[PDB]
Order: structure tokens, then C-alpha cells, then sequence
């Protein structure tokens, strides 16, 4: 290919050409996210029955629907929270993989057979199966500015305007309300109801009959008689619109012709379907949308269409109302990746530069500087031809890249060079001679590299879709990489190349470069020198090197190891729980002090808090709560105090001096699906038909024997609630009977009035939306209240609740979770320091086995996989290994020259501890991976090295020394403006600060110091390593110097 | 060891066991030889 180019330039150029315009093309139409998605869908089935206990939930829905899950492809665990709320929440968690479009459809087909078992009630309410992420995308916050709109006001506006087309949103798998949609309520008061002689019953009943929407038919209707002359709709009763329309619903017409309407016994308004939920934006009123992510869905491309769609809603809104951008995962994403993007531009200006200092033409830089970009494009061709996106770890596989890339061209741009000017010989005929003489090898090289950067597409589990974009980004960059070296560089250097005159080195300039040029000649028969020197030495040496393996051994097993950095994302969350019993209002008690904390004592972090009562990761409840902030930009928080780790340890501190309340702050991790990087995730299970209050006695049991190795077990704690009181109502059925009060009248009074009751739809403002009938509020507090609801008997007499019933204080749980269809209790805890996650694990075991007969366990979440199994980079990197010493034998025809090449490897590996090490970096996936870039690089050095060496004893007869040190030295310069162009190329990097810094530090000064000991620690030891192997593994017959 | 009737292990099975069979990995469709425990109301028309 090459000649063919030489003498088809253009050619040339238009396969280059061609391949950019597909790189710029895919860049265009290319998915952008964070990270590759690792995360097991989850289908979540989610139902409410007002007015219910948890007990009620568990036994009437959420065991009847569990009962019903079955012959679900895929499933991993299955999980289920019923609580005291109404609420029950069913998971499904589905292996990696799975079509969640299939999930969810399996789930449905299962749940339709449990929907006619479920209570009335509860289909009414709306059942829902959902395939979303757990965490929110964003939250869209909607505020009045001219304080024209209440909280309430505002919640029902997003409700009815603006909450459905964002829920239909391709990509949207799930919308929160923060606030509720108005409904028609209905708020009853006993003693009117007592004294017109009427109940809740009679008031359904009245709602329903008079808030109606009939079906009529027509006049003139087909069939119709012969000569019909009229065709009419006729419209009966329609629904009621207006609390005027509701108050004057009749309920009875007394003995003397007197009225009694709806408002007689009853206080009527428009009014939340329910008033759990309440939010404030830097604490004014406010409601929100809290969106999540459908399962696989793109969450750059889903962000903008939501925010496509509110710019439709915008001019139509009410005055002073207003959006307000309170909590987005996505700008991070935006942001980051294109800053990685900015240092790949950065980088080729800097690889530019060192290529004008040596080459100091123009025209001879441009060429591997063309290249680069030229490649970088076609590689994102081929991501797209892969069906790859452009994420985190793509882009920092293209800065990776360029270490490779760039050398590959200037080893072909270098070698013409040298070429004419140890030898004169004009520009195109010297590529043609260099290509001859280089391109096998270049092919060569690219062929072992492969064996180092593949075996990585091949790691298991979760951890694998990760090193999955490096490999795959770097090996095809690398490919294109040759094919590039073989048209277009070839091309380049003989069209766009000066003439060098034989033995023309520079040194007859004037100024700089005539300086620089006669240093370097003469740097460089000082370093030729050195080599032979050491190469009259050695022994010493190779104990040198042996220092340096078990230094980098010490230094190795002392670096801690992670899998990928928290970086700060601009965002983060405030859980506040407190305990169940306790209130709306003490809850906004501790939620103002969270917020004051963020307004006054992080002014210049906090941009905004948005803050939420009634709403957490429960979810529902009067005791729990949460708060989104937002962070000024990364720019005007300069420092570790300003960043999110020091913030959040500094607000959960202040938090925790807050009375009977858990507050804590804290960053989400770079991938929750993966957790807390040392926490664990257990499951105690009720294996026996033990019942809650003995699970929880196991539960305390285990517990307090876990808080007795604080040396390996740390904040081993329960998720979930403790019991509280509960007031018990026996209805006495013999007293009933005797009265003649049915036991529906009695149920439904009771229900009705303490719980609420959705008795039908309404029309408000155009828009179909609830009817409620409950208690006011001041009849419904206090425990004497019951005993003034009156029933009414079959001989019409009015009873009170006191005749037929009696009471006592109990304990129940407010919250019941069940794990693969059992009752279970979840408990959450670390490894303390200095322990793996392994040993506390197995630690929990052996207390669990001490538990009561019928007690159980489990693993689930960041626990559960995990075991599964960890370290596999010593077997795959052992593969690896060995492919390279194959590949290498190859190359050489030796089964013994290859590890000439193969003992530079320690080199990089050394800086790239040590740098690590001094930054107090940790192993991690960056580490990693520019690990294998700087040992790539350093290996393609030795190649090129010894490569030369051995043609020079082969074709031409030179001897060990002499051809070791011509080699070396032929080899000193390329490997200098490689390193040089490199080591500053990923400057920008380890400098810095601000979106994703913690990934660009990481990636960055490993690879600095990698290749700073690589190249200062290879360019000697490498012809050591040539002279020791080509002794030991000869076969008398040498070392002269013959020929031929 | 004596302490079970056939129905007896039928309930346990249906109760305990077939739930989580029925949701382990490569499992299609269970069919319970025999059948769980219901409360039963064995009425007498003479005595209604
Ligand atoms: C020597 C050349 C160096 C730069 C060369 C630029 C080449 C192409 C860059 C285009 C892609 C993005 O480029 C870059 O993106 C980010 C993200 O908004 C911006 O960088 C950022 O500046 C400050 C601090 O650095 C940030 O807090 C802010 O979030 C963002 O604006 C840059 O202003 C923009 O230049
Ligand atoms: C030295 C060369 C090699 C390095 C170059 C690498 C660049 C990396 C780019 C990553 C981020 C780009 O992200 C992507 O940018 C383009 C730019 O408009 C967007 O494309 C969007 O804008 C343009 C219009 O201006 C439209 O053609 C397109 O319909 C629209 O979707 C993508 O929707 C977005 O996802
Ligand atoms: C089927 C599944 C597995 C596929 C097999 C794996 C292939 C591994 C090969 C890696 C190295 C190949 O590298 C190749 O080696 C030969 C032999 O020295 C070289 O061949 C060249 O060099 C040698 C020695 O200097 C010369 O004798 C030869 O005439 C010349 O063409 C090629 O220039 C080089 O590209
Ligand atoms: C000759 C050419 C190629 C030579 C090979 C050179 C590569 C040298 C560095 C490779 C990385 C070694 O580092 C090793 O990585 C694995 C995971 O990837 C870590 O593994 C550990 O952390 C991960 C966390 O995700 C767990 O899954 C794993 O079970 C655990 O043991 C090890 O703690 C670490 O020791
Ligand atoms: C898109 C860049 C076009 C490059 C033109 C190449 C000029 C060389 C002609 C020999
Ligand atoms: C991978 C070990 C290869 C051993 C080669 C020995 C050649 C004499
Ligand atoms: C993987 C085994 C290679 C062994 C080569 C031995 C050559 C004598
Ligand atoms: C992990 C370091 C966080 C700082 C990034 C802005």
C-alpha cells in the first residue's frame, strides 16, 4: 500500500477525508451518556389503598400479588415495602441484559392475573408497573414569582397542565408530583350528620346518584320510524363542576318540606387528593416533577425532550408562574465529557509543538499531526459501527489513544528522516526505503499490542462493560492507527517533506534550533557512550533491575484499590427520617433547619435547595423528607473544602446535633448499582411462619451481637421502621346484630370518615379529576372522636360508634417488607477499616447461623453480585502475557528474544506507582487502563529497539555491541519526541480541577509517571536486556563482528 | 417420622416451597401434586 500512495497522494487524502467526514458524522448522530449502562433493569409494580394500614397492604395486596410472580424469565430477587401510608411498592429486579420491555411485559401478564383478587378500592386507585432507574433524573421545580399561587395552587396547575405530556415523554419511566392534583373534597362533620339523622354512607351514595353522567340516547335514534323529520342527542345529568354544584346535592327532604343539601352537613372545596406532600424552593412555596430514567433510555437525549416539552407549556402559563431547575443529573454529564473533549484538542496543540522542535518545519509537523485527528475520527466510526455511545470512558480511550497514534506516525515521519539524512537520498525515494525497511514492524506491533489491550474486553460481570470501552476504543483506534501509517503518512512525507542533505543535522542553523540541534547530536553520542559503558558492565545492572521489580511489588500491593472516583457532580441529596409517629409538622421542623443550614452557612456553595416534606426514598410518610441541592458551578468552588465530599461531611455533622431525627447528606456514587464501595446489603428472612415481632427479636438479637466486633462490623443497622402505637377498634358483631347497625354501614362510616373514600370523578376546569369524602379534619384527631359517629340502625334509630365497639392501645408496624416473597427485615453496614467487604460478610453469616429456628438470610443489591466473584486480572493479564510472548516469538523467529522486550514492562509500572502512590491515588480503572497505554508504548519502543539490533547482526553482519548501540542510538530521538509529546500531552490532565477532574487526575498522572520512568529507564536497560538474552540463548557462534 | 399426613406435606409444599421454585432460574411452569391448605366449612343441611 504504501508505494502504491507514495505515488497517489490525493488517494491518499480522500481515503483520509472520506474517513473523517464518517467520524464527524457519528459524532453527530453518536448516543453521549456517562457511562455504558450496567445496571440490572428493574420493574417496579406500585398500588395504594387509602385508608390502610400496613398489615392491611401486605395481607390484601402485596401477598396476592407476590403469590402470582412466577415464570418471570430472568429474574434475579424480588422485593416489597407495605406500609401504613397505603402504599405497596413491589421490585423485580432482572438479570443484566434482559429486554425490559419483555420484563415488563412478563410482570403484567402475571399482575393481570392478581388484579380481580385485589380490593376494589385499590384498582380504583390506578395499579402501575413502571421499568425505571430508582434515582431521579432531575426534578423540575415550578415556584410563583409574584407569590400570586399557593403551594397548593401551584401543585394542582403541574398536575393538570403539565405532569401528563412529561409522563408520556419517550425515555420518561416514571414522574413524581411533588404536591398533589386538586380533587372535589367533600369534609363531613358528625354532629350534622347525627342530627339530620344521615351518615357517610347516605352521602356516597347521594355524590354518586347526583354527580352523574348519563347515557341518554337520541331522539330520532336509529332504527327510527318512517318519516322522522328530527335526530337530537339527549342530555341527562352531567357531571357537577363547582363546590356551589356539590353543596347543593339533596340529601333529604325533611317531614316538613324542609331541605337538607350536601353543605348542611359538610365543608366543601376544591382540595389535594391527598395533602402528604409538600415542597418549598430556597424556601418559598413551590411544586415539582421528579422524573426518572425508563431502563436503557438515553439520559441527554430524554432531558432535552423533557425540557422540549415544558418550553411548550411555558407561554401559556397562569402570571408569575415560573420553572425553576432545582436538581439535573445531566449538565454534569455534558459538562465532563467536554472537558475531555477540550484536552484532546489541547493535546494535539502540545503534540505540535514538540514535533516543531525537532522536526522545525511546518510542513514536516503537520503530518503526525494530521494523523491524529484523522484516526481519533475514524474511530468513532467505528464506535458507531459497533453500536457503542460516546460516554467517559470512550473519550478518555481517544486521550489514551493518542500516545499510540502519534507515535506510530512519527516512527514512519522520524525514520524517512534519518534516511535522508544518513544518506541524501530525495523525499520520496527515502519513505519508499523507510516504509520498506519499518512497515512490517509497525504491523507487527500493532498485532502484540492487541494481545494487551483485548484480554480486558473480557472481564466479568459489571466490572467488564466498563474495561469493554477502553478495549475496544484503543484496539480500533490502534488498527486505523497502521492503516493510516500505510496510506496517508507515507503519502505526506514524500510529497510535504524537505530534502535533507547527507549528513545535514541542523547544526548549521542559526538561533535556537541550530543550538538545540548540536546539543541533542551531541546528548546523543553521550548517551551511546553510557550504553557502552553499561554494556561492559551489566550484572550490576540487571540488579538494579530486580531493585526496581520488588519496589514496584511493595509499591503495588500497598496501593489501595477502587473501581471508579465520586466525583463531584454539581448535585447532591439530604435524607431526613424521623421516627414513625411523628408528624407534618415536626418534619418541616427539621426540613427549615436543613434548609437554613444550606441558605446561611453555604451561601457560596449552595445555589439552590429544593426541599420536599412527605416525600423520601420510602417513600410516602408524615415522618420522613428529602432535599435536592444544587451547587454554584465548579469554577467558584475552588478547593477540597468547596467541592461535594467536604460539603456533605460538613452538613451531615452539623445535621446530627437535630433532635429524634436522622439527617445526613451525601454524594451519589459514580454508579449506585454498585453502591457504597464497602457497604453490604443483607436480608434477614422469616423462613417459618415466625411472624414480625420474633423477626424483629431475631433482627435485634443479630444486631446487638454485630455491635460487638466494631474491629470488623461498623454501623450495621436496619433500613427500615420501628413499631409505634396503633389504636385497635373491636366491632362487637353480637351488639351490632342486636341493634340492627349492618357491619357495612359500620366499616364504611369508619373507612369513610377516619381514612377518606374516592367515590367518583368530577369535572374541574374541562379536566376529569377525583371526588373525596373524609372527615373534616377537627372530628378525626383525638381518640374520644370516635364515639361521635353515629350509624344508622335498620329501625332508623341513630347509634353511636360507642354502643357497638371498644378500643385498646397497641403496637404494629408501619412499614412491612418482604424479600422473595417472604416476610424480611433488610439491614444495611460496612466493613470497618482495614476489612474486606468478604470478611465482614462472612462474619454476618456466622452471627446469622446463632439466630432462632426459622430465622434465614440473604444477599441482595451490591451484596448479591458479588459471589459471582471477584480477581480475574491475574488469570486474564497472565493470557495476556503469554499471547505477547507468542506474538513476539513471531516477530522474531525466537522463542528467547521476546523477553528482551518483555522485561521492560516493570519500568512504566514503577512511575506509575509511584506517582499514584504520592498523589494518594488509588487502583483503579483509570490506573489501570493508562497502565496498559504506557506499558504498550514502552513495549513498542523495545520492539523498534531490538528489531534493529537484530536486522543490523542479520542483514548486515555487525556484531552484538557494535549493532546494540547503532540501534539504541538510531532509536534515541523517536522514543524522546514520543515520550516528550505524550508526558505533556496528558499535562492538562493531572493540572485539572473542576468537572470530572477526579477521573482526568486519575488517568493522567499515572500515565505521567509511567512514562516518565518508562523512557528515562528503558532507553538503557533495554540494551541490556538485548546483549544479556542474546548471550545466555546462543549457541557458540560469536560475539564477533563477522560477516557475511 | 410419622408426624405428617400427605395433605399435611401437600400444605407445606404448596406454602413454603413452590413460590420460590416457581421463580428460580430456568423454571417454566409447577404443578403442585396435590394442594395447599384452605380453611373449610364442611356444612350440614340438617343442623341449617
Ligand atoms: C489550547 C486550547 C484549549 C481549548 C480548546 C477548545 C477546543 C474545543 C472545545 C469544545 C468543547 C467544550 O469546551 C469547553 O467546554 C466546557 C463546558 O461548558 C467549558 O469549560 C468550563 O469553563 C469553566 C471552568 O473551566 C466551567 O466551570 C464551565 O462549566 C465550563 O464553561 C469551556 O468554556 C469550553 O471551552
Ligand atoms: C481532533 C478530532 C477528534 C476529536 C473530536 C471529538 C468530539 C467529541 C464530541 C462529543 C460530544 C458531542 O455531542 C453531540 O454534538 C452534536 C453537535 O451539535 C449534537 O448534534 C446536534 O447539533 C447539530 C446542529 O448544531 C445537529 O446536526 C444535530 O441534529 C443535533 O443533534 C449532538 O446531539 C450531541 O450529542
Ligand atoms: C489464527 C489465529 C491467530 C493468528 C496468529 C497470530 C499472529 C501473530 C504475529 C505477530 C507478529 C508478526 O510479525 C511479522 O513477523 C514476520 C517474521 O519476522 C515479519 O516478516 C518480516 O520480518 C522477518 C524477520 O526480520 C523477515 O524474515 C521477513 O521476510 C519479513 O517479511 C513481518 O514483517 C512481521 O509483521
Ligand atoms: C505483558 C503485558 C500486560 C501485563 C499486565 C499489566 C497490568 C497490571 C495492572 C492490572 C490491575 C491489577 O489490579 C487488580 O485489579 C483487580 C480488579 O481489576 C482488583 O480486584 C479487587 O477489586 C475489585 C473491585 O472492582 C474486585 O472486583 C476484586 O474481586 C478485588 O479482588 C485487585 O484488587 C487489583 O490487584
Ligand atoms: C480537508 C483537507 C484537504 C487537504 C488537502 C491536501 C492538499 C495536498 C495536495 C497534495
Ligand atoms: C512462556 C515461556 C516460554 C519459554 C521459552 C523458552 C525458550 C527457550
Ligand atoms: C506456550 C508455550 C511456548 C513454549 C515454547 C517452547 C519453545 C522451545
Ligand atoms: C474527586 C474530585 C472531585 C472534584 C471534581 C470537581
Amino acid at each position: 500500500m504504501p508505494n502504491f500512495f507514495i505515488d497517489r497522494p490525493i488517494f491518499a487524502w480522500v481515503i483520509a477525508i472520506i474517513i473523517m467526514l464518517a467520524g464527524g458524522l457519528a459524532i453527530l448522530k453518536l448516543p453521549v451518556a456517562q457511562y455504558p449502562t450496567i445496571a440490572p433493569p428493574a420493574v417496579t409494580i406500585s398500588a395504594s389503598y387509602p385508608g390502610a394500614d400496613a398489615k392491611t397492604v401486605q395481607d390484601t395486596v402485596t401477598q396476592v400479588i407476590e403469590q402470582n410472580m412466577n415464570g418471570i424469565d430472568n429474574l434475579m430477587y424480588m422485593s416489597s415495602n407495605s406500609d401504613s401510608t397505603g402504599t405497596v411498592q413491589i421490585t423485580l429486579t432482572f438479570e443484566s441484559g434482559t429486554d425490559a420491555d419483555i420484563a415488563q411485559v412478563q410482570v403484567q401478564n402475571k399482575l393481570q392475573l392478581a388484579m380481580p383478587l385485589l380490593p376494589q378500592e385499590v384498582q380504583q386507585q390506578g395499579v402501575s408497573v413502571e421499568k425505571s432507574s430508582s434515582s431521579f433524573l432531575m426534578v423540575v421545580g415550578v415556584i410563583n414569582t409574584d407569590g400570586t399561587m399557593t403551594q397548593e395552587d401551584i401543585s394542582d396547575y403541574v398536575a393538570a397542565n403539565m405532569k401528563d405530556a412529561i409522563s408520556r415523554t419517550s425515555g420518561v419511566g416514571d414522574v413524581q408530583l411533588f404536591g398533589s392534583q386538586y380533587a372535589m373534597r367533600i369534609w363531613m362533620n358528625p354532629n350534622e350528620l347525627n342530627k339530620f339523622q344521615l351518615t357517610p354512607v347516605d352521602v356516597i351514595t347521594a355524590i354518586k346518584a347526583q354527580n352523574a353522567q348519563v347515557a341518554a340516547g337520541q331522539l330520532g335514534g336509529t332504527p327510527p320510524v318512517k318519516g322522522q323529520q328530527l335526530n337530537a342527542s339527549i342530555i341527562a345529568q352531567t357531571r357537577l363542576t363547582s363546590t356551589e354544584e356539590f353543596g347543593k346535592i339533596l340529601l333529604k327532604v325533611n317531614q316538613d318540606g324542609s331541605r337538607v343539601l350536601l353543605r348542611d352537613v359538610a365543608k366543601i372545596e376544591l382540595g389535594g387528593e391527598n395533602y402528604d406532600i409538600i415542597a418549598e424552593f430556597n424556601g418559598q412555596p413551590a411544586s415539582g416533577l421528579g422524573i426518572k430514567l425508563a431502563t436503557g433510555a438515553n439520559a441527554l437525549d430524554t432531558a432535552a425532550a423533557i425540557r422540549a416539552e415544558l418550553a411548550k407549556m411555558e407561554p401559556f402559563f397562569p402570571s408569575g408562574l415560573k420553572i425553576v431547575y432545582p436538581y439535573d443529573t445531566t449538565p454534569f454529564v455534558k459538562i465532563s465529557i467536554h472537558e475531555v473533549v477540550k484536552t484532546l484538542v489541547e493535546a494535539i496543540i502540545l503534540v505540535f509543538l514538540v514535533m516543531y522542535l525537532f522536526l522545525q518545519n511546518f510542513r514536516a509537523t503537520l503530518i503526525p499531526t494530521i494523523a491524529v485527528p484523522v484516526v481519533l475520527l475514524g474511530t468513532f466510526a467505528v464506535l458507531a459501527a459497533f453500536g457503542f455511545s460516546i460516554n467517559t470512558l470512550t473519550m478518555f480511550g481517544m486521550v489514551l489513544a493518542i500516545g499510540l497514534l502519534v507515535d506510530d506516525a512519527i516512527v514512519v515521519v522520524e525514520n524517512v528522516e534519518r534516511v535522508m539524512a544518513e544518506e541524501g537520498l530525495p523525499p520520496k525515494e527515502a519513505t519508499r526505503k523507510s516504509m520498506g525497511q519499518i512497515q512490517g514492524a509497525l504491523v507487527g506491533i500493532a498485532m502484540v499490542l492487541s494481545a494487551v489491550f483485548v484480554p480486558m474486553a473480557f472481564f466479568g460481570g459489571s466490572t467488564g462493560a466498563i474495561y469493554r470501552q477502553f478495549s475496544i476504543t484503543i484496539v480500533s483506534a490502534m488498527a486505523l492507527s497502521v492503516l493510516v501509517a500505510l496510506i496517508l503518512t507515507p503519502a505526506l512525507c514524500a510529497t510535504m517533506l524537505k530534502p535533507i542533505a547527507k549528513g545535514d543535522h541542523g547544526e548549521g542553523k542559526k538561533g535556537f534550533f541550530g543550538w538545540f540541534n548540536r546539543m541533542f547530536e551531541k546528548s546523543t553520542h553521550h548517551y551511546t557512550d553510557s550504553v557502552g559503558g553499561i554494556l561492559r558492565s551489566t550484572g550490576r545492572y540487571l540488579v538494579l533491575y530486580l531493585i526496581i521489580v520488588v519496589g514496584m511489588a511493595y509499591l503495588f500491593v500497598r496501593l489501595p484499590s477502587s473501581f471508579l472516583p465520586d466525583e463531584d457532580q454539581g448535585v447532591f441529596m439530604t435524607m431526613v427520617q424521623l421516627p414513625a409517629g411523628a408528624t407534618q409538622e415536626r418534619t418541616q421542623k427539621v426540613l427549615n433547619e436543613v434548609t437554613h443550614y444550606y441558605l446561611t452557612k453555604e451561601k457560596n456553595n449552595v445555589e439552590s435547595v429544593f426541599a420536599v416534606n412527605g416525600f423520601g426514598f420510602a417513600g410516602r410518610g408524615q415522618n420522613t423528607g428529602i432535599a435536592f441541592v444544587s451547587l454554584k458551578d465548579w469554577a467558584d468552588r475552588p478547593g477540597e473544602e468547596n467541592k461535594v465530599e467536604a460539603i456533605t461531611m460538613r452538613a451531615t455533622r452539623a445535621f446530627s446535633q437535630i433532635k429524634d431525627a436522622m439527617v445526613f447528606a451525601f454524594n451519589l456514587p459514580a454508579i449506585v448499582e454498585l453502591g457504597t464501595a464497602t457497604g453490604f446489603d443483607f436480608e434477614l428472612i422469616d423462613q417459618a411462619g415466625l411472624g414480625h415481632e420474633k423477626l424483629t427479636q431475631a433482627r435485634n438479637q443479630l444486631l446487638a451481637e454485630a455491635a460487638k466486633h466494631p474491629d470488623m462490623l461498623t454501623s450495621v443497622r436496619p433500613n427500615g421502621l420501628e413499631d409505634t402505637p396503633q389504636f385497635k377498634i373491636d366491632i362487637d358483631q353480637e351488639k351490632a346484630q342486636a341493634l340492627g347497625v349492618s357491619i357495612n354501614d359500620i366499616n364504611t362510616t369508619l373507612g369513610a370518615a377516619w381514612g377518606g373514600s374516592y367515590v367518583n370523578d368530577f369535572i374541574d376546569r374541562g379536566r376529569v379529576k377525583k371526588v373525596y369524602v373524609m372527615s373534616e379534619a377537627k372530628y378525626r384527631m383525638l381518640p374520644d372522636d370516635i364515639g361521635d359517629w353515629y350509624v344508622r340502625a335498620a329501625d332508623g334509630q341513630m347509634v353511636p360508634f360507642s354502643a357497638f365497639s371498644s378500643s385498646r392501645w397497641e403496637y404494629g408496624s408501619p412499614r412491612l417488607e418482604r424479600y422473595n416473597g417472604l416476610p424480611s427485615m433488610e439491614i444495611l453496614g460496612q466493613a470497618a477499616p482495614g476489612k474486606s467487604t468478604g470478611e465482614a460478610m462472612e462474619l454476618m453469616e456466622q452471627l446469622a447461623s446463632k439466630l432462632p429456628t426459622g430465622v434465614g438470610y440473604d444477599w441482595t443489591g451490591m451484596s448479591y453480585q458479588e459471589r459471582l466473584s471477584g480477581n480475574q486480572a491475574p488469570s486474564l493479564y497472565a493470557i495476556s502475557l503469554i499471547v505477547v510472548f507468542l506474538c513476539l516469538a513471531a516477530l522474531y523467529e525466537s522463542w528467547s528474544i521476546p523477553f528482551s522486550v518483555m522485561l521492560v514492562v516493570p519500568l512504566g509500572v514503577i512511575g506509575a506507582l509511584l506517582a499514584a502512590t504520592f498523589r494518594g491515588l488509588t487502583n483503579d480503572v483509570y490506573f489501570q487502563v493508562g497502565l496498559l497505554t504506557t506499558i504498550g508504548l514502552s513495549a513498542k519502543n523495545a520492539i523498534l529497539i531490538v528489531e534493529f539490533a537484530k536486522d543490523l547482526m542479520d542483514k548486515e553482519g555487525k556484531g552484538l555491541i557494535e549493532a546494540t548501540l547503532d540501534a539504541v542510538r538510531m532509536r534515541l530521538r523517536p522514543i524522546l519526541m514520543t515520550s516528550l509529546a505524550f508526558i505533556l500531552g496528558v499535562m492538562p490532565l493531572v493540572i485539572s480541577t473542576g468537572a470530572g477532574s477526579g477521573a482526568q487526575n486519575a488517568v493522567g498522572t499515572g500515565v505521567m509517571g509511567g512514562m516518565v520512568t518508562a523512557t528515562v529507564l528503558a532507553i538503557f536497560f533495554v540494551p541490556v536486556f538485548f546483549v544479556v538474552v542474546r548471550r545466555r540463548f546462543s549457541r557458540k557462534n560469536e560475539d564477533i563482528e563477522h560477516s557475511h
